[PDB]
């Protein structure tokens, strides 16, 4: 199976896709994000983070909290899974986790931590 796939976020405030699946026979899986559009960082920033579907809401309120020069992620936040720097247009970042802190049963979302932006960018993430 493949074990990577590759998201972009622009300057719509939108991802490509509101759904991954990650296959069991993946060790590691990799998300590859980048970011077409013109805007920067710190007015169109983006970020792939991961969680269980119950932690989003925190993750993404004490996120937004944080501010800027904490690319918008709490410091030391233990329900972040996995995630890519925080990108502004043309910039990329890939993240590479193990598939085994995934468990059977859960239900993950994926999102956007950036101010405003998990309204539209946010999925699911699938164990298959
Ligand atoms: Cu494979
Ligand atoms: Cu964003």
């Amino acid at each position: 199976a493949e074990c990577s796939v590759d998201i972009q976020g622009n300057d719509q405030m939108q991802f490509n896709t509101n759904a991954i699946t990650v296959d069991k026979s993946c060790k590691q899986f990799t998300v590859n994000l980048s970011h077409p559009g013109n805007l920067p960082k710190n007015v169109m920033g983006h970020n792939w983070v991961l969680s269980t579907a119950a932690d989003m809401q925190g993750v993404v309120t004490d996120g937004m909290a944080s501010g800027l020069d904490k690319d918008y992620l709490k410091p030391d936040d233990s329900r972040v899974i996995a995630h890519t720097k925080l990108i502004g247009s043309g910039e990329k970042d890939s993240v590479t986790f193990d598939v085994s802190k995934l468990k059977e049963g859960e239900q993950y979302m994926f999102f956007d931590t950036f101010p405003g932006h998990s309204a539209l960018m946010k999925g699911t993430l699938t164990l298959k």
